[PDB]
């Protein structure tokens, strides 16, 4: 039997203990780590508990919300609000920031995505749970504007996997490491130590679908993945549908993820605060890269909690490739 | 609470009450879904137990063998053997179709993929279980050849899926109907009762990694799903890696999936007996269709146990539209 | 990982396979275990689901109803109907005999106790479901009349424990067996074949706080096993309080249950049909004894499907013992 | 669902929001939460696993150690270790104190008890673990001595009970809680707030086999609980066998609980610092009672981290009224 496990709880406490810190980014991780759990057994028996379907609204970005976006973002916020960990609270769920209440306030600042995916609920298909947190910064009275922070400034960033298994993938500023739920005893243990993304990957993920409105360069791109000028063997092709999903797979197989901005959107579709930053941060710690095309992800200064950003990550070789031919094609 | 759960088992004795039956059916998909549960339990703790990994084997097929594919074979062939319900056995990962020993001999064939979507296993995405079921046609001795018959005579056939939730999809004679693994109680509940396909979907399903060896035929309906003639909006593509994920997909939400004959593979990739023949069976049940791009899955009569089949199913009027082009290009 | 699981369903299939039987008893323990897991989860949660509380009845008995009486007796009811093996079920929550509707008519009579051991709800302790299956003797309509036979008739009877872990012991004319369910896959898997019950045990269990309601030889019977008068090291005492839990113990453990009849109760408190039967039955065919101190329990002919009786049950020696203590205070 | 859970860790966290510790106590019980559950999971599929039966030992106090004495004990020794919060633990299965080596230490000693009720394991009947906690009172290096104190001096103290559901029972300077534990999400959820004892009970619980060995006081007690000499209803007897699950319902029903000096055993057989203290302490917050006979549990000043000592606990009144007896017999 187990009789040593080495969990998210232990494996973080340890880290940072010659970090002498007040020990609430623990207090946050243990919090999420509840809500991760619930949200993971709830989609498990979403059709049984009849979770499947519209709540009836529209959030800021114009999705349609679904009654599994209501329960996780409520069972988020409710577990962060009593974490003492947290001040302001930025969700895809939510049109305007959450400061937490005085008596409840801690110092961290966490924008997530309650439930990644929607499209591929129904379906059964991977789905998960986005987060980035950063340090409250100003001396003001919390506010939206501690939200406004560039990724680079994330002190820690992840996401929950409702896949085949459930994981949680987190990074930190030494690098990332994989926890796997263990539904007998509600513990996530270690299981991936040092995540590294491969140099060079084999796949491409993105929505062949927008094609008529890509831009030239993601079409040269694509073409290139198909039909190699050197004739080594074609990059084989994965889109799942939900952003985490595909992510993931491209963290531990490597390659390439794209959600660029294509002629009808100038930001792509994808949101910066909580869907963007923090995967851009896991495949930075991991050595991978992460860009608008024309830009570093990290470096983007927000100015609306809600704003969108294209994003193409993965292995540095790949995403290299993919900006030369944005420059290549670079008119002033 | 529950006091009146609608089991797999209760549904399935009852609707075919009037039909006085054997009752070994009933015994099959009992035992099925034992192997199910195990093989779901297993696959959401994989990583903990270090279920990732080569077995260190390559099947008939040249596929590299997986731990998880020997520890979900085993578990369906014991299973299987143990219900009384079987004679003849045809998996993936067996050379050879397997006699049941007479003392345990049933009057069905099962055909069935242990471990569906291998690609897919390290990255954590949506795997499943595929299995068709004959009735022993002949009065000879139990044999390879009782496998060798045309889909059109599955009596039972389905899947299991491993993903954000367990569902197993069963269809036979008088329709398709989803239940859903209540990890509680270890329990397949129904969910989705009579379920049918939509006439036309709006996405497209297919590798676009081998475009390079695509018939004019696939390349042309690819390009007509992203531009339109008509000017219609383009269909969105998906395309999660796993079999039983895209197909369960197309099942619910309607839309075509695509694993078609290229330059390089005459027949395709996916195997007729189970891979092809029982997911056709699922979509025809459900008013879906199944085609190599020439002629009907379930009408071709297989000569070996591990023959592939190129494959396109979903939504009747996605299929149709390619089988006319199919037929606009067919050369003498 | 498991792979060859052998389970309950399995298990009765298997011996019952040379007797050709109609499989209908398989359907009905199927049917039974389904209900039990929904206990046992249910009972696992009780305090979270605010199951714990008087439901606001009172049975034919005079017990006051609980909420879990009510969930455990519906769950029971309900999947013994579906099962198509019973025709005539009684329940210590129904005043009369419930016939089953001739379309899911089976051949099968059940005695059950839907919740076992009432005061020990509250405080966590041990409790279960016992049940007794008879096959319908006569060729009239069912009727409550089927239910009123004596326990010798019973052709399988057992009990389902709640405690530390839950287990479903099964006796049929050959013998015990105990199976354990596996909260992962939901199945009930052998963990002790062909139970054998001491000949002689050094554990007696009864409440003490009835000794001023104690006939001569119940009371003679406890100073004998408090002060051995060979010297013998005296027995020790155990009471748990709920019926399942102590007889459980007294199987494995060997020893003496005693539920006597008093000096205000005729017949004892336990009931005949759905307490005192299935255990003096799994009992008996442990190699133990049960009496009510002047007749064998299974002996008794039952005129009420409510009726209560005495009962001494466990090792041979340790009953026969006090048989003759009772035989020795007879008086005409 | 739930959205709002009420966590031990939260409730935990919340009471000694304004109290301002450094906040190693809830790491402390977040810890052993976590090997609570693991026991808990072990403990429910024993039989399935394996782990009844001796591991092929005797600790210190004379006990015949089992598989999960071991399994429990390791559990509980690496996550307190872990936890970063204790010193010096002294467990039932070691011989002497564990010191906590320098670098993962904190100011707690813990007492415990890994496995409670090693004579009710095999026949599944409630078993638990037992803690009590205390903060170093020394300067000097951490030593066995620092767990030599008065269970006065506790400042934590309660039991995990693996009974039909499993329950933390945790008591603190200002009261008792109750949290049962979710199997689904794995989470200890409050159920029972600031639990009081009845003022009164009318159960008794001890072992009646040590009759011969009792002392007249014990004796006088048991016989008067047995014929009321106001002619009241004589109590009920419940013996368990496991002293978490009769104090528990001690706890919540009321009543008293005995382990008495008998003429073979001067200082009963129950252990001071991870039985009696604990328990003692739990039973006074809630408005209880705890004596030796002679003297309060709490006030003894141990000499040996493994001593034992009579103890009788619960409803004031009860324990008030068997004080009044032994202080009646008392012999200078
Ligand atoms: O304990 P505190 O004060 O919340 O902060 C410490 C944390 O900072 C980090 O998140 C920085 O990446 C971790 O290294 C560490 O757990
Ligand atoms: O009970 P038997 O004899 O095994 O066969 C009956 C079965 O045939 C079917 O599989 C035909 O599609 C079901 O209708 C039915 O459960
Ligand atoms: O399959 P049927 O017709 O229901 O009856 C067979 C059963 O009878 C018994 O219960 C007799 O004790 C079992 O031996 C056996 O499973
Ligand atoms: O956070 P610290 O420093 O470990 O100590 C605080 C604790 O003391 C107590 O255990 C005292 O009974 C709790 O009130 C509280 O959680
Ligand atoms: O259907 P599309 O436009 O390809 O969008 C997929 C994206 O939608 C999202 O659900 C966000 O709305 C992401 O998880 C995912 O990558
Ligand atoms: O990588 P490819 O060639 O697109 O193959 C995907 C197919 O491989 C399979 O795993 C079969 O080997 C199917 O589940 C799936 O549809
Ligand atoms: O409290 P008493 O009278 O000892 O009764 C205990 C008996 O009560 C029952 O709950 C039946 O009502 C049995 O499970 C148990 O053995
Ligand atoms: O068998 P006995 O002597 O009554 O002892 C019971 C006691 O034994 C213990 O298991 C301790 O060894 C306690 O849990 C329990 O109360
Ligand atoms: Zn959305
Ligand atoms: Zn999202
Ligand atoms: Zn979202
Ligand atoms: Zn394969
Ligand atoms: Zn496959
Ligand atoms: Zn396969
Ligand atoms: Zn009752
Ligand atoms: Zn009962
Ligand atoms: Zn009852
Ligand atoms: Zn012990
Ligand atoms: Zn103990
Ligand atoms: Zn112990």
């Amino acid at each position: 039997f187990d009789t040593n496990i080495v969990t998210l709880t232990r494996f973080v406490m340890e880290e940072g203990r010659k970090a002498r810190g007040t020990g609430e980014m623990t207090q946050l991780l243990n919090s999420l780590c509840t809500a991760v759990k619930a949200i993971s057994t709830a989609v498990r028996k979403a059709g049984i508990a009849h979770l499947y379907g519209i709540a009836g609204s529209t959030n800021v970005t114009g999705d349609q919300v679904k009654k599994l976006d209501v329960l996780s973002n409520d069972l988020v916020i409710n577990v962060l609000k009593s974490s003492f960990a947290t001040c302001v609270l930025v969700s895809e769920e939510d049109k305007n920031a959450i400061i937490v209440e005085p008596e409840k306030r801690g110092k961290y600042v966490v924008c997530f995505d309650p439930l990644d995916g929607s499209s591929n609920i129904d379906c059964l298909v991977s789905i998960g749970t986005i987060f980035g947190i950063y340090r409250k910064n100003s001396t003001d009275e919390p506010s939206e504007k501690d939200a406004l922070q560039p990724g680079r400034n994330l002190v820690a960033a992840g996401y929950a996997l409702y896949g085949s298994a459930t994981m949680l993938v987190l990074a930190m500023v030494n690098g990332v490491n994989c926890f796997m739920l263990d539904p007998a005893i509600g513990e996530f243990i270690l299981v991936d130590r040092d995540v590294k993304i491969k140099k060079k990957g084999s796949i491409y993920s993105i929505n062949e679908g927008y094609a008529k409105e890509f831009d030239p360069a993601i079409t040269e791109y694509i073409q290139r993945k198909k039909f190699p000028p050197d004739n080594s063997a074609p990059y084989g092709a994965r889109y799942v549908g939900s952003m985490v999903a595909d992510v993931h797979r491209t963290l531990v197989y490597g390659g390439i993820f794209m959600y660029p901005a294509n002629k009808k959107s100038p930001k792509g579709k994808l949101r910066l605060l909580y869907e963007c930053n923090p995967m851009a941060y896991v495949m930075e710690k991991a050595g991978g890269l992460a860009t608008t095309g024309k830009e570093a992800v990290l470096d983007i200064v927000p100015t609306d909690i809600h704003q969108r950003a294209p994003i193409i990550l993965g292995s540095p070789e790949d995403v290299t490739e993919l900006l030369e031919i944005y420059q290549k094609h670079a008119a002033k």
